């Protein structure tokens, strides 16, 4: 069986003549094909306001290197070894739409090494990844937000994504949003390899939603109501004050959650808009009525 | 008695031929196993609106090298020594459903070796770990909060957790929430060795709160008489407009506090929206009365 | 073709005499020219409270190192390489305008070196860049955020900026602000080098901004009228009483999102301060006639 | 006089078999005492919603090192030199009930030996230390926040503290707290060894507080009378409702203010919702009155 | 001319038998005297609630090193050299009554020595200084916050503050403060040299300040007139209950903008008081009529 020693013996000779800047290829003209795979671990938000989604995500990439292949006969059957990761060569791939706001306690700074010079190299990243929130379904909106991963400075004849492959890990049940993230792209070879996930976002219909809209649809009632209240009824001046100051607080409330950077605006507040400006009609028919 | 000259003649022998990236076992094919033990000191806070737990952990590692080990005798009797932890091969266990805010200020950087090769590995870490808060019984809430540790790269042949015993040191009373987090677990071993920690937490019942609820109550009964006002009593507009705007501001604040992520709604929230619906109803009823 | 050995040999010869912390000149008489290109990539937000404006921007250096150059034809036909950024010269550019809030995560550490001596150097950059954001003509604003470069310690006789190209990817749409980032500027030289890129950014009239005037406009015809409303109507008091009281609202709500920090007031603002005192000498002449 | 070239013999000859890593007695039986010393310079925050207090700290460590003697007649007379901070064993002590976010531009890294080997080492840390915030007696309220020191790992056989001697510096005078933190005490040796510093914190009756009283008390004068009104007064009902709007909002906005994690409530708490409850009372049997 | 070599012979001669933890000085009976050089760039905020104030400042520290002379003749008439800022000693100055924010990216790291043995290190720090802000006079309040530097560990006798001179840039102008910071001061030596520069900031008397007024002078006009509105009017009850509201509304807003902890109150804060309290007596006044 293998031993410590014999581990030590195959680093040894592993590392001797190896450049951890140079591209880990016999031919400086051949590519290296980096293959992604990004799986959900956990949806932590998507802030409106910020046009932000915050997530936890398990990236993996694989690939070859060339001067690290051995013999596992000559070292006791050794097939694989896990590097350091800031020993070898290893692809400068970047979340380059993201905020990356990994810390270095959740960083794993390893690799696994196979005698075929197969590299597999994971990692947990949280990122802050920034998405056009289109709020004008509110609140039967639907999103997409791209992740995108890039090579960072080197051409497309150097390093490549071969391929990006991306999950959904199911860890954890949203309850909020409906998440769809699941497929495999080819990498974009633009003067530099990039590729994108996207991630679709269905806004689950919980109750507590119907819990916003019942004062909405009610008040939209009511407001038909006073409107529609008698010229001299008796009660209509102080009934329909009170009613346009409740649609304006609406009105003003779901503005400070709606996002202001959006492709269309939200039909909800066009509609609450369209309801105060009705309730403020009916105040001044009120008032007119009152100067006759 | 041992001197500072054995100290250094021990801790110059013990690190002779090691190498801190080789798993610390003779036979390649043996597995470390790694005992965890988690013990919570304060749990600072349970936020419900980003679902998170930040709290605060002593944890310790426990395992055994095999290429660390002395005859005391040959040292004056030395039989411990404490080494920087960055100097020898330590398990890659990662706290993998948390955010670890911890600072540099708050590591530890040392661990204790004995002369049989066990290692003692002790730390604080303060953790923003993901909860499903389920604030479906309202204020009367209970919510189990899972803290994972998880062997990061490595295959359950390489490293194992053999055990993860989980505590409450008690060192801070919370008074808001009553902690159980208690037990002993093996660790699980699919494709890669984790294990976590139930933490319950059952909101206790402060007399604050009861302050919260007696509002709702008092303004359940209010309603309840507004609703029930005779027809044509004389304020019944006023009254119901006064009592619906009232219910309405309450229905906004409880929602800007239950959170928007949960499993279930709230019933209290549930319970606001009926009553708010009722006095709606009821100035409905009153307008038609003016009708009429 | 060039192979692993050839890289190895080139950058063992490269680097063999050379010095990171001398300014990299043959004669010690001549400037090095460098040339900034900043790329917009995403405008993530403007922030009119704080005065700033965050955004992400791929920033170039191009430059030209007379240690670094060699032939091609002594190493089988190399004609550029990739180096570590902290093994070589760079230049000390600051933002000296802004924070700059990237992380190592986000930071591509390396650059590329061709045969001749010139060298490109690219990384993403994440500014916090304080802007003097005049609020004049809110909703319909214009403002001009001046992002800088700057040679850091040294005279315009060691190191200076050739010239500044900045643009807009145009990678995202915003759809709140009209971006106008585009030109090419020398580097201004007094007693040391620095230029800035002019961001100009117009609001766009998003039809959610219409939302929020509507109702301004709207209570401004009603206090009209209640202001005209006749002395003895009726309802004159409590009117005037709850639309003074929305004014007053409405003037406290403005404040808090206007900025502080302006070289005129926003129009809007004296405008509803107008309307305001307007309504409140309206409920001064109703309380006149009610003593009458 | 002593040179330059004196204390770089000094230097050189200390460091020789020194390591930094091994405690540093002579005979490894013997514990080396540390004497802490804890001056408060401000404190910035008590922030009741987190249970935190925030402050500023000079924290100095004085203890014995027997490796780092000389004879001063040996080096033209040097007595004491200054030595940076990562060469030399210093005492594992953590303020391990704090988070610790010092900078490390707030870090001194440096520390003074004397001829005799006594090492004063001085450090600014700015502590977010916990706290249990007791409301009861809000706002004329006490607190005492116990800020920990203890010895990171090592047992009281090797690392003790001898003394901890706590004062404040007086360096800022806080107008909104009354501190007291002053004393002397020996360190608690159970395992491990650590000591705390009891800082006691009475809130100062500034009048800005007693303007905060004003409202609260002129209304109970208030709904005292209207609860006393007459049942048939004529304004009952719209005084009454309103008087209880403005009640809930005093209750709804004091719970924001006040802790949720105490060991008692506030009793300004208790009698405000007494209040609210009375003014609730009055509005129902006004209710009753209009119905008879 | 001086060549590249030139220079590379010059660093190596220079740090040769160089310390960088000894002071500079061949005699250690002398004192290192450091004239800095404090300027404002620009003042980001100045927080009343935290008691701070966020600004951007140019440092730069002059002395004089004694082991880093040089003939510039026996060099090619090289009188000038750049060295990073780590391998020279360099004066442990601290900002030691603020919290630095400063990023490494914000960080020369690199200082210019002259052949006589003068050093020049300049550098951007973010500074957040705490002040003590009297909101007495509110909105027509002066402050003066002191900006400290300190010789962290080292006595007077080794490193001194020789001087300190503070000026403003110039580089913004603020629109909303007037700031005054301007001067040279010696250091002050007790124990340890130490010097601040005095700040002075005005709040400008901007006409969004005169437009948060109107409402307080006209809700002043109509409280007086609501209480000298006659005891049977008609209008006196819910007059004078919506102007209490509002005016125990601008009672609570006030207060959660002037800060708690100031040598003294807000003027404005008890003049709103003032107001509330003859608001609230009015209304007794008037329940008294009702009952009479
Ligand atoms: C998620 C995404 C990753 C980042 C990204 O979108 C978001 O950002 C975009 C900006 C692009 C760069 C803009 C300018 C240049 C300069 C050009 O060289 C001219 C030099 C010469 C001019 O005068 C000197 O004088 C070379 C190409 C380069 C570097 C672009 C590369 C692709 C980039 C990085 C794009 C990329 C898709
Ligand atoms: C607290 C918890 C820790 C993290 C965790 O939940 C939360 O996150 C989950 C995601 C899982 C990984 C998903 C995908 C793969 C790829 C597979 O290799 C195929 C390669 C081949 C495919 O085509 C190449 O072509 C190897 C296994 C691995 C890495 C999973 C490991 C277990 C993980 C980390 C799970 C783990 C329980
Ligand atoms: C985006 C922008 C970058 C930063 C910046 O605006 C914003 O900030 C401004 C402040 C300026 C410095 C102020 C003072 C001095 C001292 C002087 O030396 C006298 C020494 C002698 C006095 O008595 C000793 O006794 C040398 C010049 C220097 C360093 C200025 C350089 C230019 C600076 C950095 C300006 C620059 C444009
Ligand atoms: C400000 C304060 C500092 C931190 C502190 O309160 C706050 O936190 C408390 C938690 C305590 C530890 C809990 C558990 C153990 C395990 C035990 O070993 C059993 C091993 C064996 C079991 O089965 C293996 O199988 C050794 C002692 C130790 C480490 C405690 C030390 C004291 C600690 C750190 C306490 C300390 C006072
Ligand atoms: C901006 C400002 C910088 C910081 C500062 O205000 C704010 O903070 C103040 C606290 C002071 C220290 C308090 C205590 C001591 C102990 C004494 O030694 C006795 C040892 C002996 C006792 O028994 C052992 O047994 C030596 C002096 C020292 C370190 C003071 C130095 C000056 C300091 C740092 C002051 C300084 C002005
Ligand atoms: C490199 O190129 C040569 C010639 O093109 C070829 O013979 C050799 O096999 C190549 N090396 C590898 C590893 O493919
Ligand atoms: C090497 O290991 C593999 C996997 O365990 C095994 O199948 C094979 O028989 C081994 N060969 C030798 C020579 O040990
Ligand atoms: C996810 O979205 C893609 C494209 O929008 C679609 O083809 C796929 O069916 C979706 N997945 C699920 C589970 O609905
Ligand atoms: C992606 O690349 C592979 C590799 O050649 C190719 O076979 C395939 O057609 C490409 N496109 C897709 C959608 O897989
Ligand atoms: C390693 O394996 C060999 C053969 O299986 C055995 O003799 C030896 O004792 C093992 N070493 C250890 C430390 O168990
Ligand atoms: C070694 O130390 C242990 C523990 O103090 C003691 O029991 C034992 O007698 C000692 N033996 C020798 C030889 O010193
Ligand atoms: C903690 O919870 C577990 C399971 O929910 C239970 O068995 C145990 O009794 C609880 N502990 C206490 C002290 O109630
Ligand atoms: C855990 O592992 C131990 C070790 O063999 C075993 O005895 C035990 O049955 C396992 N299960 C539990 C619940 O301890
Ligand atoms: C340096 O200067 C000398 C004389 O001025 C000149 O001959 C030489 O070409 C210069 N070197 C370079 C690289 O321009
Ligand atoms: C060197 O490479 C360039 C670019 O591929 C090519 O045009 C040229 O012919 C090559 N020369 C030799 C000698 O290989
Ligand atoms: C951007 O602004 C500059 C100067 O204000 C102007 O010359 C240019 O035309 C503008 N660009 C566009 C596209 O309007
Ligand atoms: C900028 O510098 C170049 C270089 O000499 C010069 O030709 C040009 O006139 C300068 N001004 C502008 C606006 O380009
Ligand atoms: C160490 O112990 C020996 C014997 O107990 C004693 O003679 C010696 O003085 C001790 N060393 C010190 C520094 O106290
Ligand atoms: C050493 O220095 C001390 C303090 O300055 C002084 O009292 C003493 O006389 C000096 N002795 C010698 C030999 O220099
Ligand atoms: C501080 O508190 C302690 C104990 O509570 C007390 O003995 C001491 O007198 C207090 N100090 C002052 C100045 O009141
Ligand atoms: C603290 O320790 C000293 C040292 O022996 C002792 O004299 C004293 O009695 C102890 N207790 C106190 C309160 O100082
Ligand atoms: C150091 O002191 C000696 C004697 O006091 C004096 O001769 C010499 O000039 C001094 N050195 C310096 C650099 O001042
Ligand atoms: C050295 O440089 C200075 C400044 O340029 C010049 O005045 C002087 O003549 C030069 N001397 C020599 C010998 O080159
Ligand atoms: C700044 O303040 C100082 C002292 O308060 C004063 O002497 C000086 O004249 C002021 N400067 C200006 C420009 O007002
Ligand atoms: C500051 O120190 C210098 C240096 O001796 C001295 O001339 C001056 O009088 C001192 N005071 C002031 C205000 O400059």
């Amino acid at each position: 069986t293998p031993t410590y020693g014999d581990e030590r013996l195959l680093r040894e000779k592993l590392l001797t003549n190896y450049s951890k800047s140079i591209r880990p290829v016999i031919n400086l003209t051949k590519v290296v094909d980096v293959t992604a795979l990004l799986y959900l671990q956990t949806l932590y938000d998507l802030d409106f306001v910020n046009n932000f989604i915050m997530a936890r995500y398990y990236l993996g990439l694989i690939w070859i290197d060339e001067k690290l292949t051995w013999n596992p006969l000559d070292y006791n059957n050794i097939t694989s070894i896990y590097l350091p990761k800031d020993k070898i060569w290893t692809p400068p791939i970047k979340m380059c739409n993201s905020m990356d706001k990994s810390e270095e306690n959740d960083g794993v700074g390893e690799l696994m090494l196979t005698y075929t010079g197969w590299i597999n190299m994971w990692s947990f990243r949280l990122l802050h990844t920034y998405c056009q929130i289109n709020a004008y379904t509110y609140p039967f909106d639907e999103h997409t937000c791209e992740i995108y991963l890039c090579v960072a400075l080197h051409t497309i004849n150097h390093t490549r994504i071969k391929e990006l492959i991306y999950e959904d890990s199911k860890f954890t049940q949203n309850y909020k949003w409906d998440i769809n993230v699941s497929g495999k792209v080819n990498g974009t070879d633009e003067l530099f390899s990039y590729a994108f996930a996207p991630m679709y976002l269905r806004r689950k219909l919980t109750v507590g939603i119907i819990a916003m809209l019942i004062p909405t649809v009610m008040m939209t009632i009511l407001t038909i109501f006073v409107f529609l209240l008698p010229p001299e009824s008796g009660e209509k001046v102080s009934l329909a004050t009170t009613i346009f100051l409740s649609n304006v607080l609406y009105l003003v409330q779901i503005d400070k959650t709606t996002p202001t950077n959006t492709k269309y605006p939200s039909l909800l507040m066009l509609y609450l808009m369209l309801l105060s400006m009705l309730s403020g009609i009916a105040t001044l028919g009120s008032v007119v009525i009152s100067k006759l």
